[PDB]
């Protein structure tokens, strides 16, 4: 059970894998969005996610011309019908900050974050 | 370039076994025979629409618990993807980092090319 007690958040912030780190930090300075997903060719085709702090560090290291696709964290999926404590245990154990939530028809429902899971469990 | 493509380490989609998630455990266990630790892939409506996998032994536990009438998807496990252009070392790192034993390989558009195991990648570089 996931969607049945926590609703997956919508994917609202997508960036192209071919976009460069410089371009990203350029276009999205002071962005309110903390969960930037990376898409490959179609905006529908999520292959990873990035963290702005991490990207900035790479830029300061002269890696600003690198493409998001080459430096992103790979996208991971969690099933809708998985127990929250288990999802939590898995994400923590793997240091996974966010995951796409998928149902039993292969449909992407939205995304969850480890902090979102934390916040829900802790409220119990 | 550097090493061989994950696409040569994988089992190609056409020869990859998968079963309908709506099949009951009872019918699956009766229809399909395979070893205690096999991990059949599961598809939703289309045979290419691969949405995870199940452990045969967990299927068998279910049946013996009197839940054989339930669908395969009852105990479905997620399956992750790796990109066809990812260097074999990086792939190895990524699956290890996430403790993956199995993963679908996809192209830049998300189309499943095949199934790669960590065992086969491990084998290859060590």
């Amino acid at each position: 059970p996931v969607t049945q007690v926590m609703t997956p958040r919508p994917v609202v912030f997508r960036v192209d894998a071919t976009m460069t780190i410089n371009e990203f930090l350029d276009k999205h300075k002071d962005t309110p969005f903390s969960r930037p997903l990376v898409y490959s060719e179609q905006k529908d085709n999520i292959i990873g996610f990035v963290h702005r702090l991490e990207l900035f560090k790479m830029q300061q290291s002269g890696s600003g011309q690198k493409q998001l696709g080459a430096v992103m964290r790979p996208i991971q999926v969690v099933l809708n019908n998985t127990a929250l404590p288990k999802v939590f245990d898995q994400m923590m154990t793997h240091r996974l900050q966010l995951a796409l939530v998928v149902d039993e028809y292969g449909t992407v429902l939205g995304l969850v974050t480890l902090e979102d899971i934390f916040e829900h469990l802790v409220g119990e």
